[PDB]
């Protein structure tokens, strides 16, 4: 509360470490559904159904331009990518499986890096 602060968790490396994680996600073989924004002109249903589209390129631009105020807002966008994928794709599809694998991959790096 006022003039009463918990000890300062060192956040000075968070930008670098989120950038490293994102590089690892970008280079995973199963990243291909997620690298670019879904083309809203060419994919029926996407625009109406997926209220907040997100992709790795968009997260990378946000990261590079100071649009994440902290590491939790970064993790929210990454998870959004996988949550969107589960909304739109059957679990037993190549893209559905890709999304599960990537989420697993991400959550491990996240825990190992920060928790």
């Amino acid at each position: 509360s006022m003039s009463v602060k918990k000890p300062k968790r060192d956040d000075s490396k968070d930008l670098a470490l989120c950038s490293m994680i994102l590089t690892e996600m970008e280079t995973h073989e199963d990243a291909w559904p997620f690298l670019l924004p879904v083309n809203l002109k060419l994919v029926p249903g996407y625009k109406k159904v997926i209220k907040k589209p997100m992709d790795f390129s968009t997260i990378r631009e946000k990261l590079s331009s100071g649009q994440y105020p902290n590491l939790e807002t970064f993790a929210l966008d990454v998870r959004l990518v996988f949550d969107n994928c589960e909304t739109f794709n059957e679990d037993d599809s190549d893209i559905g499986r890709a999304g599960h694998n990537m989420r697993k991959y991400f959550e491990k790096k996240w825990t190992d890096t920060f928790k």
